[PDB]
């Protein structure tokens, strides 16, 4: 038993609810956070930059030291930094942005990271501002990731497609 609530569930692992991720990261305090990170660890917009508001800039500030001392992630790649008041841990995913001409195939690799956590709260991955197709992400999502996801989506309306258009 864990403390997410109002969750529907679309597979055995694979959970989803109309919410912010601000917000739902700030009532259930996860262990685990997944940021829509970017290589640099640039928290401009989209959700990274919602989240790093969140936190006052803290997460921006870390982020800084981290890349200034281990150069920037791949695309597919992640880290895990602090979660600062929204969750114990933040684990920071590159998915691939289409805006800039990354390959879609590197959203499997992306989603592999949700493997090394028991539980995560989560959006999908290069969906937003990244360009990807989000029902994609959530096909891809569901075939890759075997631990406990909650999926947190912002816009009712995609919410609602998503939900209806699962197989
Ligand atoms: O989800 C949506 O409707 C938007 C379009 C897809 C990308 N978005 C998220 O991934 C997201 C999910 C939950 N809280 C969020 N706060 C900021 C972004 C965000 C936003």
């Amino acid at each position: 038993v864990n403390s997410f609530s109002g969750y529907l569930k679309l597979t055995d692992n694979v959970y989803i609810k109309n919410a912010d991720i601000v917000e739902e990261a700030k009532k259930v305090k996860p262990t685990v956070v997944v940021n829509a990170a970017n290589v640099y660890l640039k928290h401009g917009g989209g959700v990274a930059g919602a989240l790093n508001k969140a936190t006052n800039n803290a997460m921006q500030v870390e982020s800084d030291d981290y890349i200034a001392t281990n150069g920037p992630l791949k695309v597919g790649g992640s880290c895990v930094l602090s979660g600062h008041n929204l969750a114990k841990h933040c684990l920071h995913v590159v998915g691939p942005n289409v805006n800039k001409g990354e390959d879609i195939q590197l959203l499997k690799s992306a989603y592999e990271n949700f493997n090394q956590h028991e539980v995560l709260l989560a959006p999908l991955l290069s969906a937003g501002i990244f360009g990807a197709d989000p029902i994609h992400s959530l096909r891809v999502c569901v075939d890759t990731v075997r631990t406990n996801v909650y999926l947190a989506v912002f816009d009712k309306n995609l919410y609602d497609k998503l939900v209806s258009s699962f197989l």
